[PDB]
């Protein structure tokens, strides 16, 4: 019985922790990739500084939520953490392809979470989501499709080059 | 087939990627305690503020030996994360003893690879925990007896006044 | 009969020349290096600097092994210097190539001497290598190992522009 | 029963004890040195002062040993100080050929001790006298070694004449 | 025969030896005093401070005592230093019962060798004490007796409690 | 076939190999001048200072003559470095002999490089070592001139006060 507690569904507070987990396990995911291009045999320096701040970025997102979990009165519950889907990660573009893979399912789950609040008529979660987490996804992608398309512009025939360059002179 | 690895066993590649996940796992445990701290029913800034600040220092501890995995041209490799042993973290007295418990774990598999290490005679190992490691475990540790001590003279018959003090006077 | 000389071998105070003698010869093969890459013939201002640093380098290394010396009461005794195994160098690969097998060779005498110091139960010897000359030399052959693959990487069919891009972006 | 105690054993608990009490008689007989040097009849001001800046240095050397005890949690046992060995000391050379067997001395307890930790397995133990006991008693002693053969060769067939000049223009 | 003695007797000057004997013993007691609050299970950091800066000023009560035997022309003597009284102290308030028994025994020793001064016309020795000591010595014992009832009312029903306040609010 | 070589004869870039091997052969000599005076039973500061200064000038003079080399589109081509003539080498005087000797056989090189130059009508060579070298070898070996006959003054019936004294006022 939280003396605080108002308008906090149950179905919220539970798709909350849900949330915590996937933007942690998106925060793992983006350490794995950053020190697989660290590897003294991929070598790619801007690579690995792009996924190790997307690691950070991805934790600090979790914390925002479980924050927001505390002002709301809702009970942080952690669950295991499952490990990376790779342990090895290709190139620069199969990276980049999971990367977007995963930002996507992020996004998904932030509009879900979004129409929850909104089937539960809480607003302060919907203005919590906007303000945080929505825009700050579509940015996020449309980075990474940028950077998807000039890599792939890169490819030509010359692929080692190409991956090369774009470490080089983007990231 | 590594091209700079040099003196730096399987065993030893194996212990360090088993040590990451001890750390993180660490890092994970502290996340929880930090947000049980921060919750309205329980509300002690100083004792959030505390773990969380462990939290940050046990990921940084398995960044370093990531780093350093790969310096010596080992291959890291994730395995899944276990959730903290609780849920809830009761008094700040119990919290600081599960803290102990766990920095004597992490400061135990530190000695365990570092006799490794030294059985393997691998040098650069030894180096690495002693530089980066083992003293700053003593340290912890130390810090934390100094705590239960003083945490445990302010129990006396007033327990909640004693938990109070210790967070606004100490922490 | 030496007034401060404290548990310190023959037997290292031998090894130690040998390894002044190991770093001066690395020294003379990187001051080839250099000047190889200056000739106008090959022309790569920036591998013509990453060798002569190296060059200053392992000089200093050779010069901190002779400081030790003194201190623990030994003898420096010089042994003439042979010239470096090449003449000419190659390309950049070849010649990165032949640099990590260099580096390869001091860590191994590193790693030999520090394996004496522990059966000597010379202590103050550990230390000072572990201090100064194991660890530089792990990051070293790391740096190296990412250099090769990236040299590697832009070899592709057009040799030439990967050489001088390799210089112009890495170096 | 030690909250914090950790692979440090009873063996090591009490060498550091005979230590620190080795330490704080080193450090009454440079005290006992400076005072000699400041005595009208003597009366070698950068003698006096070479020797009060070691007592001081040496007392500092004792309390860092009692802090690592407390750190690991053995507990601190003080002894009688003996007096130092003489009362009156001689020339600077007399005083300097004191000193050097002095620190020869500690450098031999810190060795042994080192030992004693390599048997026990305590590798913190091992890293604090290399941290900050080891070179320090190695360049101590050098310097010593140095002053001595200065010393020696300015006693030609005017003592007073070099123990003035040694005194005015190396301390 | 010291060329520089006047009216200073072998009385005094086996007194001043004798004192400095006194004030080194006090030194070592402080500095027992402190590591026993720096003790994990003791842990009163700011006692801790208390006590180890005095252990500085009655060493440097004693050296000053040196240098004024020196500028007189008498001759110091240095005996066997008697370990404390204790090798455990206690709580706070048995510490500071302590201290103040130790400086009531300083200032009588003070004031006996002011007598003593006084029965041999020997005015540069009673001002050396006035100026130095008598009133420092004063001072101190006021601090502590004002330490010890503030300590003292702090006991009430809740001892813990009181000591940690204490150690957190005046020391 | 170089496509920068003009007016540059076989003769004078062999003269110029054969120069730089001297050259390093001198800074070689010079580091064991160096290192011999920091033995502490030879320890005189400013005389390890002079040589180790005169190492580095001579390197210096070595990379000077492979710049110009490579300016030219000759080839440099090294060979084997022997060791210094002498392991240790007495006392100051006798290590300034020593110099002033390596310094004359330097300046007697250099003038037969200049008059190969003249008899080649090599005028770039010829103004390249007078910009250079003619005069830095005049001058050093005025001062090594100068500091002889202060040492050889210094000697008297006193010969270690006096090797002091010229290390500690003029070195
Ligand atoms: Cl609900
Ligand atoms: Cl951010
Ligand atoms: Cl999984
Ligand atoms: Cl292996
Ligand atoms: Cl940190
Ligand atoms: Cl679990
Ligand atoms: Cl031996
Ligand atoms: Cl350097
Ligand atoms: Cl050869
Ligand atoms: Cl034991
Ligand atoms: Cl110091
Ligand atoms: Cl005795
Ligand atoms: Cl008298
Ligand atoms: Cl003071
Ligand atoms: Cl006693
Ligand atoms: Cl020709
Ligand atoms: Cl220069
Ligand atoms: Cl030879
Ligand atoms: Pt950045
Ligand atoms: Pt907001
Ligand atoms: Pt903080
Ligand atoms: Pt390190
Ligand atoms: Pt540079
Ligand atoms: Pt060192
Ligand atoms: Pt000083
Ligand atoms: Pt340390
Ligand atoms: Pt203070
Ligand atoms: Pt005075
Ligand atoms: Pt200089
Ligand atoms: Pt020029």
């Amino acid at each position: 019985s939280s003396q605080i507690r108002q308008n906090y569904s149950t179905e919220v507070e539970a798709a909350v922790n849900r949330l915590v987990n996937l933007y942690l396990r998106a925060s793992y995911t983006y350490l794995s990739l950053g020190f697989y291009f660290d590897r003294d045999d991929v070598a790619l320096e801007g690579v690995c500084h792009f996924f190790r701040e997307l690691a950070e970025e991805k934790r600090e997102g979790a914390e925002r939520l479980l924050k927001m979990q505390n002002q709301r009165g809702g009970r942080a519950l952690f669950q295991d953490l499952q490990k990376p889907s790779q342990d090895e990660w290709g190139t620069t573009l199969d990276a980049m392809k999971a990367a977007i893979v995963l930002e996507k399912s992020l996004n998904q789950a932030l509009l879900d979470l979004h129409a929850l609040g909104s089937a539960q008529a809480d607003p302060h979660l919907c203005d919590f989501l906007e303000s945080h987490f929505l825009d700050e996804e579509v940015k996020l992608i449309k980075k990474m499709g940028d950077h998807l398309t000039n890599i792939q512009r890169l490819v030509g025939s010359q692929a080692g080059l190409g991956e090369y360059l774009f470490e080089r002179l983007t990231l």
